[PDB]
């Protein structure tokens, strides 16, 4: 439905949002390598809760922060269930990148909101 | 990236498939009523998981067969991660479209087990 890009000093975070009757579901990446590692669910009344996806040496990747911080952002917006998936290889990237996808994040998720308040 | 569709006596269900990157998310949805009841989440080697979205009257969403079985169709064909959203009303529908959403979901499971096998 719907495809939204950031950037932070040349780092590229993208979401790709679905409606799906009236229950959402979106897609966020970075960088060149799109991924899934996390996925949050949440809906207006209930808390954001995280499935975490193992990497390739056992752990879990550990993108859900972006996930969650989405989920937080928009859950007062929301019709009905939310589906946020997560993925910028935090396992490979810096320190500081991973610090300024928060704030990358918090600018998608103004975007959502904005689209949303105005595709009702 | 793809869809695809099945009809049994006049019921149709339809999956959406997106690939991302190594990782796939697939929507399941049937009727004319899209939604996201449940969200099961798996690898090719580990169990397939289950969040269950609540309904208006309280009762969680048990939709999730539909995203389970089909997740144990495609498992041993993913190449990463795989999140794949079930909503049919199973709380509204006729317990005979409930019985037959089962082989309706092996009959996607199918179409998109070949798509993958076709682009991989």
């Amino acid at each position: 439905m719907a495809t939204f890009t950031t950037e932070q000093a040349g780092y590229q975070m993208q979401a790709i949002l679905q409606v799906i009757g009236y229950d959402l579901l979106i897609v966020v990446t970075g960088g060149t390598n799109p991924h899934i590692g996390d996925v949050t669910t949440l809906t207006a009344s209930t808390v954001p809760e995280t499935v975490k996806f193992p990497s390739h040496d056992g752990r879990f990747h550990k993108d859900n922060f972006i996930s969650e911080r989405m989920a937080k952002r928009i859950q007062r917006y929301l019709a009905g269930s939310c589906t946020i998936t997560a993925g910028i290889h935090v396992n490979q990237i810096t320190k500081a990148q991973i610090a300024a996808a928060a704030p990358m994040t918090d600018d998608l998720s103004r975007q959502i909101i904005s689209w949303l308040q105005a595709h009702p």
